[PDB]
């Protein structure tokens, strides 16, 4: 191997598939990968086929100092992980952007460290109105609360702060170029490619559907939680189904009695699904909302601001919104009509998806972080 | 570009490892991949983070020789059926199945087979190629080419030696390895992938003595035969800690003996100071690239012999006769191989080597341009 990465992904699916392709775009170039994981989400990662150093006590990041654990920088954490890092010696850390963790060990190690967006840069979007602001004040007034409480962490492993522990030494930007927040940093367009857990084919999802197909999905992340109101899905799936069509909705053990042309799953493998959908209906989350994007798939979103990206995706002419609150299975049916109807959304759809499959891919990355590593 | 790309191996674990950089290679490259296996199979599918497709009955390694090369009818017939929806623009085949490269002529699709052990189906095929062009036209019978014209017949094709041997072969054996045979060969650098892999504890802390490491296989592991014991009984007699591998009891072990049923295979032989193994070819490669000094004690079922030959010729390796080794042999080689810097400064020359091969990675454009020729 030439180098040894690490990666430090956010403990939950999406953050962490978010990350996967690139995960293994590496592996395949000859590097060493490893995945530093919560103890408990050790699967998740094998599971992707990918080496899981477990590290930490465990976390329910769902069900959630209680700031610190959230963005894997608290004491117990870091520190196992840095046991581990300054043992092992990465050359390479790639960091979920919200997670503070990998870029701590970074700078402590003297790593070169790339963030990772699942959104659209609100951090660093936010971080540069600050650091402008901050800017014109009286010098001795130019406070800084984030990099200060980072410094005192960083120190702990005699490191100093630098503006690079927030956004990182570059930010690599899987949401297309033109929905991406304007925010001064050194950005790498990354072609986002889909993985959507472990994913078996059945039978049935061979043929061509013989009417149109609906997806209707809210990923894990989410519904789930739940777990320990609710209306609005009985709403969308009762409305959608009001259509001469064949809704698949991907749903856990909840209800209730159902349309005839409507058939329910805990998981479908949702790439493999989009490929036969003619309409996708979610909740405006990032890893699925690509994915029916990255498909060419016109969407129907119930809204990272999920609302933004489903705004901005509205707007190029590819999908529509409904307001969570005030909607009615009418506009449910209605809209979904008109994005199965009026052919502009399908090609609207291409036009972005066409567009989506020239950015670089993962493949394509590699080289450019080996770029970055021999400088 | 942006390939519809299936894969089709035979469903082994070592076989479907020995695939999946490539397979992840291209999907990082944002191309379609999918992976056909027996249903019983699809979890080590999944497992690796590829889309598994359901396909056939089950299996365990409608005759045999052609369900073992997936070529009888459930198989076969699935698999078509499948692929002629799919239609994928490439398939890469396990070089010993015959679904793959059949389903391939069949829908038109440049395939290309992929190599696990040597090549000696290419060495043999070609030696009786060489052979029965030297016989008169009305006596030039290919009983293979029969056999695999008649299936190919089903779909509305014909025989030809491609079907054979692929329009190409990717040799992820280290090439000084490959017997020699005029193909189409392309060349690709061997990345481990061993099934799940967590780091344990044990493994976080810098090792005090030479580890060595000792496998069965895997997986394999059939029966369920203790030169196995005799092996791990004469290590222990020098200064070593040994990993092992299984839950099997033949009575206490040494002291210096660490057991754990499963180890991350890549990840264990970096602390690694030498390596004993069976002779195949994810543990060979596994460990080459690794550049660690291997006692192969081979045989048996395949080319695990030649190969476990050709590394000792290197200097890299030594062998051990099974059925024949003393457990004094076991120690007097293993201790050949941590006593002479000889047998690592090679384990390291090889290594590199490979490492100027090219990659999964590097092998995705040429493939990509094979689609499109
Ligand atoms: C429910 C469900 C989820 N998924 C996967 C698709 C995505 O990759 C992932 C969810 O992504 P996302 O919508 O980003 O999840 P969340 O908002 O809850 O974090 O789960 C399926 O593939 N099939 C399914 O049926
Ligand atoms: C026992 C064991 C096996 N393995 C895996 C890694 C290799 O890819 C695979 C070895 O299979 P291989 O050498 O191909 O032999 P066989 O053909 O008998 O399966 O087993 C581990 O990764 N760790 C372990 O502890």
């Amino acid at each position: 191997s030439h180098m040894r990465v690490l990666f430090t992904p956010l403990p939950a699916s999406s953050h962490f598939f978010n990350l996967v392709p690139l995960a293994w775009a590496l592996r395949a170039a000859g590097h060493e990968v490893r995945v530093a994981i919560c103890p408990n989400m050790v699967s998740m990662v094998t599971g992707a086929g990918l080496t899981a150093v477990p590290v930490g006590d465990e976390l329910d990041l769902i069900s959630l100092d209680a700031v610190e654990q959230l963005h894997l920088v608290d004491d117990r954490s870091l520190d196992d992980l840095m046991g581990f890092a300054e043992k092992w010696q990465p050359d390479l850390v790639v960091w979920d952007a919200m997670v503070c963790s990998g870029p701590v060990v970074a700078r402590a190690l003297g790593a070169r460290h790339v963030r990772m967006l699942v959104a659209l840069d609100v951090s660093g979007w936010l971080r540069s109105g600050f650091l402008e602001y901050q800017e014109s004040k009286p010098p001795e007034q130019r406070v800084d609360p984030l990099g200060t409480w980072l410094g005192a962490k960083l120190a702990k492993f005699g490191a100093t702060f630098d503006e690079e522990i927030v956004t990182g030494q570059a930010t690599i930007d899987p949401i297309p170029s033109w929905m991406r927040l304007p925010v001064d940093l050194d950005y790498i367009s990354m072609r986002f490619v889909p993985y959507n857990g472990p994913a078996v084919l059945p039978e049935w999802l061979r043929e061509r559907p013989t009417k149109p197909r609906v997806c209707i999905t809210r990923g894990l992340t989410k519904r789930r939680l739940s777990r320990v109101e609710q209306a609005m899905v009985e709403r969308l799936l009762r409305g959608a189904a009001r259509l001469d069509v064949e809704v698949i909705a991907t749903l856990s053990d909840d209800e209730v009695e159902l349309p005839s042309n409507v058939r329910v799953h805990e998981y479908v493998p949702l790439n493999e699904l989009l490929e036969s959908c003619s309409v996708i209906i979610h909740h405006g989350s990032t890893t699925t909302q690509e994915t029916a994007t990255v498909n060419g798939v016109p969407q129907l979103i119930l809204p990272w601001d999920e609302s933004r990206r489903a705004e901005l995706l509205a707007d190029r002419g590819a999908g529509l919104v409904l307001d969570p609150a005030t909607f009615t299975e009418d506009d449910v049916r209605g809209q979904l009509a008109r994005l199965l109807d009026e052919p502009s959304f399908a090609a609207n759809a291409a036009l972005i998806r066409r567009e989506i499959e020239e950015s670089p891919s993962p493949h394509d990355i590699v080289p450019r972080l080996e770029k970055l590593v021999a400088e």
